């Protein structure tokens, strides 16, 4: 009981040994709340004032009997220690163990050491270092040294049992310890490194780091199944690239006008340095990269006068490559992680043909798709199971836990704010205030800033009006006691600090919107999700914040001297690049890039100044580590606020009353008025139902309308030439609209007006074929060169929205995707306004600076010193002739723009040279100066954070939370499965939960009989999968420009391989006597054999009967059978491969609605951007002059790869880049864009695309959730 307090004492040490002496002579789980580190249990009150700091016997029964004794703070928790004196000397009773107790049971200790931890975090980040800083040095180490020592005082160091080192987090300390007295007493960057690990002792010291930590280590132990399975599929799709693209990026055009003798050999010998390289080859303008080139009629067609011959290095300084296996892996690590997939993409296409398309698609579903589903999926498992044990352990311990003028002028006035009217005109002041100042823009006129000068003075003068009227309506006390109060006065007092007499501290009235959350329930959600962020869970946030700092300290001590010294390896000025990690702050915006998903092209530079190794070790842990705890941040936060969800309102007073003053008048004015006052057409009428109801008038109709939008495929820019196609493709056109006409009169008739008009996709149907009528009228009276006209003939690509309605597979999806509109709607309005503060935010502090004055031959930014304003430009305009000055085309000009560079910097894409003209700008008319804004990179860091990562939170809660609602609504059956789906789906249920099969029947024959003993065991399969993973390696051994000895030893060894595996499936075959072929995976093995052995003769045969090295290689792929067969053994590899085989037709359905608005927006492009200029992505090869070329680039954007490359040409619409009198072969004039149409076409599709594919992460994690 509370009673069993009593002093260690040496007659209490006298009773020690002599019950350890009983148990001695005859020779229990430590309690679950009396282990240190702890409050200790309430039923023992209070402590003698005579008792703290001061020894005490341990409590617990299966501890009272060893060597042991409690020691207590004020704060009243427990440590507990041995009784065997420290290294045998120091007993428990000397002056010097109660003085170390007393210095080291103490909150003000921790306190000591955690501030002076985080000053020597902040003394980490130094470039270079004061000399006087080592004085400072000395001081951190003298710390160190004096909590080390007082933990051995206090505990001994190793002699005892709870001692200095039992528990790891003190060989940290050790370790960090020796190592600084180790550089003390005796490669500079490997010494200057190591002292990070300082930085880690903030997990020991603050509170709670702890149990996170070891909370990402538990959701990590999970990861094992996933990360074989990454590492498996890697490894067959680099083999795969392997197999097909090895050497292909080596191709470069070559000049033939070589002249006096030089071949291509005579220079072959001569090629070593790159000056050479580039006075050979062809270098597009502008780049560090030879062009590549092809030999397919469907590759990259050298320029006139270029042969393309495969010599030289690969590109990106040598690291793209297909060649070794090692680089293939990093290409399909890179392809898996989308990090600049979209360059990749476009090489291997170009230097080996469009027809690889099919390869990136399959990598890009299997790869990138699946991978990501199953981490995502496991972790998201992981932290679940570990909350509810958390929250049923908080819950058993809550059951434990139970078991004179002045007054009446300030009444009146008080009376005056009255919740309905004063709220609702601040709010509609608010409203009106936002709205006003989203009327900046660059280009403006005295009037326009005036007048919006003088509505910033009054709306501020409103809102003070408002703070001082409620400081004196209710006491000044009071005023202060609710946060919203608090909060409006700071907004309030910060806008008079500006009206005093700066652009970031302009912007800070726009957070008074985030009052409108009481009202609005959504906004509300996104508050709630940003204070989980730092409260409930702000130790998470803590840790990721430590990594983001110790990754960037790591990084910058590493590497920054490399980054100096090697400067002129990775850039041509030999200055440092725009991204290094010479300095802390560089180094951690390289981290935060990472973090936020590029890393292959700093990568490169680094392992171009600082080796291979060390990057790729140092990157790959920011990768793993970082993406690990920004994850988890991620889910946290997910499933705590969305399970948390899971007096009246002043606006809802102001509508009571409101709305009793309309109903009143309402009313009142009503009693005002009141008192002042044929067998045969329903003959046609079945037949015709019948016969549209029949099932060959539906079929009929479906492959009409799958030919007509199959039509439209052709009309592109080379149907002029096609003189044959064109004339049958118009009259089939007119035979369309003829047909379908037929069928809505036939519908009309058989129906009737209301049915047919009562129903959406006879009304998607109805406008189509009006739309039909509009163009052939306007054709057939003469009118088809109008505008208008030839504007409703685009709506042409519409066309195939009619499928939509006749297969049940995109039916059932777009009844999901509509039942999910509101929700959508609602989120969509909160980020709008979200992004609208950042946008006038970027309006207020970059709109107009983006001008600059530049080299149109090779768009160097001439420098600052010389031509340093808008004037100074113009005047070199007039003295040297082609000289610009030129902004950006996606820019902060206006609110417009402004969401436009705010949806390129949340996607990443484009981002880069918006921040760089951010961070260089000076001021309006000046020209832009290198980093003078150095530290705007924090504007889009802080909307990063908030702006992507929580808005994309609450996105993805609400369409989770909508998601379980329809499937509840449904009964719980699934939402993109149609009737035939599920049945299968069950089916398929039943066939991977089937109960083991009956043994096999044991053969009589004794030859038999030992031939089928030694196959049926377990040591033949281990064998053959010994022998299977032996293969792999023979296959990863090949490489690129290998000699032909090895070429012959590998061909023989795999040869033996077939042989080695025939054998076993010849005695299978014996063996099991056509039992062989019942179980499933021994066809699977036969298949294998049989197209290992076809392909290898096939292959000798194509070298030698039918030359094509292409074919070659494709059949050579049939030995990637022989791999495959590893997921015989693996049980978790089979359950996540069955988990995709389970999810593929949910994936089926909306990859093919996916497909039926790629093909609409590809008809679309064709019809548009067919004769734009060739600039920043648009080129010879990918383009939308043609269907392939245009669903290709549909295809690259899918996942929003480079949209900001292919949207920069069409916003293209002036002479002075475009040009707009220029003869066209579709009869119209200008190589120019519309922007319009552009933004309009890239803004869309990739908002509908990420809908899409994140129905589709939906479905296939719902998915994995169900079989697990
Ligand atoms: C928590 C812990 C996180 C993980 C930490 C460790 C993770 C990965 C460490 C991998 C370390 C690999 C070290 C390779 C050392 C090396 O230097 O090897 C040399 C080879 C061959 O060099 P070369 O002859 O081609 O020189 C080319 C010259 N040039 C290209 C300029 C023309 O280079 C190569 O193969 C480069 C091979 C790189 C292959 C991709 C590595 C795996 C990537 C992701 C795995 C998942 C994470
Ligand atoms: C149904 C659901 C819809 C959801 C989205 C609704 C978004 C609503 C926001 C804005 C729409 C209206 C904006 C105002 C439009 C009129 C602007 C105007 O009157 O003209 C001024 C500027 C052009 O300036 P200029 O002619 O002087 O320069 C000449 C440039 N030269 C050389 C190319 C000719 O106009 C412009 O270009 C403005 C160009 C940009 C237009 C807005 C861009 C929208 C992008 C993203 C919005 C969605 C973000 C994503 C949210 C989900 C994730
Ligand atoms: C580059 C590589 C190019 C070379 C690749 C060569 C091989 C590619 C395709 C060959 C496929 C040969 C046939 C594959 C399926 C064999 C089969 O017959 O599969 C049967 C199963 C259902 O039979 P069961 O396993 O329940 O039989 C009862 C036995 N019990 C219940 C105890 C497990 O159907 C299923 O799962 C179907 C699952 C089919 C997955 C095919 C993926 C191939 C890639
Ligand atoms: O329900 C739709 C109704 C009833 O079905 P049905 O079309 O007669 O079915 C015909 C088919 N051969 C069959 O019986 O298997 O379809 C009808 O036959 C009702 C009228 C259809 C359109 C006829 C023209 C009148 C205009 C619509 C008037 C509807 C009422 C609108 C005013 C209502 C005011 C209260
Ligand atoms: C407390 O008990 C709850 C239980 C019901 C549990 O339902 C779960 C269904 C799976 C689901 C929706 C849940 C939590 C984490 C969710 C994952 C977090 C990741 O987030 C994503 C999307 C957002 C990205 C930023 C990261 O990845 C998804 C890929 C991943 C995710 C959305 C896949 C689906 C997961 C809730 C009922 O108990 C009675
Ligand atoms: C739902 C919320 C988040 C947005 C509501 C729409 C408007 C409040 C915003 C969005 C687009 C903004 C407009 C973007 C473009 C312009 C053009 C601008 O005038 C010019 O650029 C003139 C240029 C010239 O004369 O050369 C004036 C501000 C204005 C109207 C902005 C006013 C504020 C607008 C209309
Ligand atoms: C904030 C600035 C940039 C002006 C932007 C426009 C807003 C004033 C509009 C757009 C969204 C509208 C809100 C949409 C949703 C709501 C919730 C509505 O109340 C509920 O939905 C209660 C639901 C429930 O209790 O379950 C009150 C109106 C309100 C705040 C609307 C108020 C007017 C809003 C905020
Ligand atoms: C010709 C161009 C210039 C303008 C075309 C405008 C139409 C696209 C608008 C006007 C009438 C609207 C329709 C009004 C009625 C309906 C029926 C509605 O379905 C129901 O109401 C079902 C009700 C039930 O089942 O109880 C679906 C939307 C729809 C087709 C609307 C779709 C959009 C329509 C066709
Ligand atoms: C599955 C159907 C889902 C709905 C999809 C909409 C209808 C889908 C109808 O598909 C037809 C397209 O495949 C036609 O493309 P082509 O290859 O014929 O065009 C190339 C012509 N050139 C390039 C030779 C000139
Ligand atoms: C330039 C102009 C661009 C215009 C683009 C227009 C795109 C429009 C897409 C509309 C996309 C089609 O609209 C979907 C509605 O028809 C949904 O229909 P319902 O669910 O009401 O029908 C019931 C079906 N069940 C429930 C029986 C299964
Ligand atoms: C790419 C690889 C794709 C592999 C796809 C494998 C699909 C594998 C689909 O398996 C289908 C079987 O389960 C059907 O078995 P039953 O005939 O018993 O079920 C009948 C169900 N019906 C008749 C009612 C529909
Ligand atoms: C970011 C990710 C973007 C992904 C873009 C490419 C996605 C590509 C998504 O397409 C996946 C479907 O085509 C797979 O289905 P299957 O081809 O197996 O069709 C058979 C389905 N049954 C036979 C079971 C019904
Ligand atoms: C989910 C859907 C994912 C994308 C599906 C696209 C399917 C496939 C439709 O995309 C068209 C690509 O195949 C174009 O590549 P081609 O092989 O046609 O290019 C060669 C053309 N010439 C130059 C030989 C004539
Ligand atoms: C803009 O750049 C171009 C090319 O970079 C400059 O034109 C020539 O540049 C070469 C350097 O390789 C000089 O040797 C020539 O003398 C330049 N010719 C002329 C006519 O200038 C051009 O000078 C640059 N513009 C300005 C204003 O300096
Ligand atoms: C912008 O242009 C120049 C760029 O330095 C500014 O400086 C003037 O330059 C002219 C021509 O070199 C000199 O004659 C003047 O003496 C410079 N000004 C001064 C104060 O020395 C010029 O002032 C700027 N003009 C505007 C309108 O901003
Ligand atoms: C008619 C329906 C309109 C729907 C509009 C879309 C609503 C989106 C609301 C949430 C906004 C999320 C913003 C986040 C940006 C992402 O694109 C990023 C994706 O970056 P990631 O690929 O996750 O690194
Ligand atoms: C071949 O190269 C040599 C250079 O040593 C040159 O003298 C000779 O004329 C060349 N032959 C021809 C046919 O151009
Ligand atoms: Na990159």
């Amino acid at each position: 009981g509370p009673q069993s307090f009593v002093h260690f004492t040496k007659q209490s040490l006298a009773l020690i040994e002599q019950r350890i002496a009983e148990r001695k002579s005859k020779e229990p789980k430590p309690s679950s709340d009396l282990e240190a580190g702890k409050q200790l249990p309430f039923i023992y009150g209070d402590i003698p004032p005579g008792m703290v700091s001061e020894p005490l016997e341990d409590l617990d029964p299966y501890y009272a009997d060893k060597k042991t004794f409690i020691v207590l703070n004020k704060g009243k928790t427990i440590f507990r220690f041995n009784a065997t004196p420290a290294l045998y000397m120091l007993s428990p009773f000397s002056p010097l163990r109660r003085i170390s107790i007393k210095i080291l049971v103490h909150s003000l200790f921790s306190m000591l050491i955690m501030c002076t931890i985080l000053t020597n975090c902040i003394f980490m980040t130094m470039n270079n270092p004061p000399d006087w800083t080592k004085n400072v040095e000395y001081t951190f180490t003298g710390i160190y040294t004096f909590e080390s020592l007082v933990k051995i005082l206090a505990r001994g160091f190793c002699v005892g049992e709870f001692t200095f080192l039992r528990d790891p987090w003190n060989w940290l300390d050790f370790v960090v310890i020796v190592f600084a007295y180790l550089t003390e007493f005796v490669n500079v960057s490997a010494l200057r490194t190591f002292r990070v690990l300082r930085a880690l002792k903030t997990i020991s010291v603050i509170p709670g780091l702890k149990t996170i930590v070891g909370a990402l280590i538990q959701s990590v132990k999970k990861l094992s199944d996933v990360m074989i399975l990454t590492v498996f599929c890697l490894s067959v799709f680099a083999l795969i690239g392997l197999q097909l693209f090895m050497g292909n990026l080596k191709h470069k055009c070559f000049r033939n006008s070589l002249e006096n003798n030089e071949t291509l050999e005579s220079i072959m010998n001569t090629l070593e340095s790159e000056e050479d390289f580039r006075k050979y080859f062809l270098y597009l303008e502008g780049s560090k990269d030879a062009l590549l080139c092809g030999f397919s009629t469907d590759s990259g067609q050298c320029p006139e006068g270029y042969t393309c011959v495969k010599i030289g290095r690969n590109p990106d300084y040598g690291y793209t490559s297909f060649d070794t296996f090692s680089w293939a892996f990093l290409a399909l690590f890179r392809l898996m992680t989308q990090d600049y997939w979209e360059r990749l993409y476009q090489q291997t296409l170009r230097a080996a043909g469009k027809t690889y398309m099919i390869f990136f698609v399959v990598v890009i579903f299997l790869g990138s798709f699946y991978l990501i589903n199953l981490i995502l999926a496991v972790v998201a498992m992981a932290y679940e199971e570990q909350n509810q044990a958390n929250i049923e352990e908080a819950k058993q311990k809550e059951l434990e836990f139970q078991q004179p003028y002045w007054i009446k002028f300030k009444k009146c006035i008080y009376f005056i704010v009255m919740d309905p009217f004063v709220d609702l005109a601040i709010t509609i002041c608010i409203v009106l205030n936002t709205l006003f100042m989203a009327m900046e823009h660059h280009p403006m006129t005295e009037e326009f800033k005036n007048v919006l000068a003088i509505g910033n003075l009054v709306f501020t003068g409103i809102f003070a009006a408002e703070m001082v009227l409620k400081l004196i309506a209710m006491d000044p006390y009071e005023y202060f006691q609710v946060g919203w109060n608090i909060f409006d006065s700071l907004i309030v007092t910060l806008s008079l600090v500006e009206l005093f007499l700066l652009s970031v501290l302009r912007s800070f009235r726009l957070l008074r919107v985030f009052k409108l959350a009481k009202s609005w329930p959504t906004l509300n959600m996104l508050i709630k999700i940003i204070g989980n962020s730092v409260g409930a869970l702000g130790n998470l946030t803590l840790v990721l914040a430590i990594i983001v700092f110790i990754f960037a300290v790591v990084g910058m001590q590493l590497f920054g001297k490399s980054y100096k010294e090697c400067v002129c390896k990775i850039n041509d000025d030999c200055t440092l690049p725009r991204w290094h990690m010479n300095d802390f702050f560089h180094s951690f915006l390289i981290v935060f890039r990472v973090l936020c998903g590029e890393w292959i092209e700093t990568m490169w530079d680094c392992m171009e100044v600082a080796g291979q190794a060390m990057c790729l070790i140092v990157y790959m842990m920011v990768m793993v580590i970082g993406n690990l705890v920004v994850l988890n941040l991620f889910l946290a936060l997910l499933l705590s606020s969305f399970s948390s969800d899971n007096d009246a309102n002043n606006l809802q007073i102001a509508v009571t009353r409101i709305k009793k003053g309309i109903n009143y008048v309402k009313q009142t004015l009503r009693e005002f008025i009141l008192k002042a006052f044929g067998k045969i057409w329903w003959n046609i009428r079945k037949t015709c139902y019948k016969i549209v109801e029949h099932s060959w008038f539906e079929s009929f109709i479906v492959l009409m309308i799958l030919l007509s939008s199959g039509a439209l495929a052709f009309e592109d820019i080379y149907i002029e030439r096609k003189k044959t196609i064109k004339i049958i493709l118009e009259y089939a056109d007119k035979i369309f609209t003829y047909i379908f006409i037929l069928e809505m009169l036939l519908k009309w008739i058989a129906y009737g007006y209301k049915t047919y008009f009562t129903n959406a996709w006879c009304w998607l149907d109805f406008l189509i074929v009006d739309v039909s009528l509009v163009t052939l009228v306007a054709n057939t009276l003469g009118y088809s060169d109008l505008g208008p006209i030839k504007s409703l003939r685009t709506l042409r690509a519409l066309r195939p929205l009619r499928a939509l309605s006749r297969f049940e597979g995109m039916r059932v999806v777009v009844n999901a995707l509509i039942g999910a509109i509101p929700s959508i709607m609602n989120v969509l309005l909160v980020c709008l306004i979200f992004w609208l503060i950042f946008s006038i935010m970027g309006v207020n502090l970059f709109a107009g600076k983006f001008y600059e004055c530049i080299n149109t031959t090779d768009g160097s930014r001439f420098p600052a010193s010389q031509v340093p304003n808008r004037s100074e430009c113009f005047a070199l305009m007039n003295v040297s002739q082609n000289v610009r000055w030129k902004n950006l085309k996606v820019n902060f000009d206006n609110v417009g723009l402004g969401y436009l560079s705010l949806l390129q910097v949340a996607t990443f894409k484009g981002w880069t040279i918006i921040m760089y003209a951010a961070v260089d700008s000076v001021n309006v008319d000046k020209q832009p100066k290198y980093e003078y804004s150095l530290y705007m990179y924090i504007y889009f860091v802080v909307f990063i954070i908030f702006g992507s990562f929580f808005t994309l939170n609450l996105f993805i809660g609400v369409i989770i939370d909508n998601f379980n609602q329809q499937k509840k609504k449904l009964g719980g059956q699934d939402i993109f499965m149609t009737e035939e789906q599920k049945k299968y789906y069950n089916a398929m249920k039943k066939l991977g939960s089937k109960k083991p099969q009956k043994p096999i029947p044991r053969p009589g024959n004794k030859i038999q009989g030992c031939i089928f003993d030694l196959v049926t065991n377990q040591a033949f399969d281990i064998s053959i999968m010994v022998l299977i993973c032996l293969n792999m390696v023979t296959m990863m051994v090949e490489k690129e420009g290998q000699s032909q000895h090895m070429t012959e030893v590998l061909y023989w060894i795999n040869v033996v391989f077939i042989i080695l595996f025939t054998g076993e499936c010849v005695l299978k075959l014996i063996s099991l006597r056509h039992y062989y072929f019942t179980v499933g995976w021994n066809i699977f093995d036969f298949v294998v054999v049989i197209i290992s052995i076809v392909g290898m003769f096939l292959a000798d045969l194509i070298e030698t009967y039918f030359v094509s090295p292409t074919l070659f290689r494709v059949i050579r792929l049939a030995r990637i059978g022989r791999i495959l067969r590893l997921v015989k053994g693996a049980k978790g590899i089979r359950t996540l491969l069955f988990a995709l085989m389970m999810s593929l037709p949910a994936l089926f359905n909306i990859g093919l609605l996916l497909f039926l608005v790629m093909f609409i927006y590809a008809i679309f492009g064709m019809s548009n951007f067919a004769y734009v200029k060739w600039e920043d992505g648009i080129n010879d090869m990918f383009n939308f002059e043609t269907f392939g070329n245009s669903m290709i680039c549909l295809f690259q954007i899918t996942t929003s790869a480079g949209w900001d490359g292919l949207l920069a040409p069409i916003l293209n619409s002036k002479p002075p880049d475009c040009d707009p009198t220029l003869p066209n072969s579709n009869g119209s004039r200008g190589d120019c864009g519309n922007p319009s149409v552009g933004i309009f076409y890239f803004v869309s599709y990739i908002i509908i695309s990420f809908l899409v594919v994140v129905n589709m992460y939906i479905a296939v994690i719902l998915e994995n959730f169900s079989v697990a």
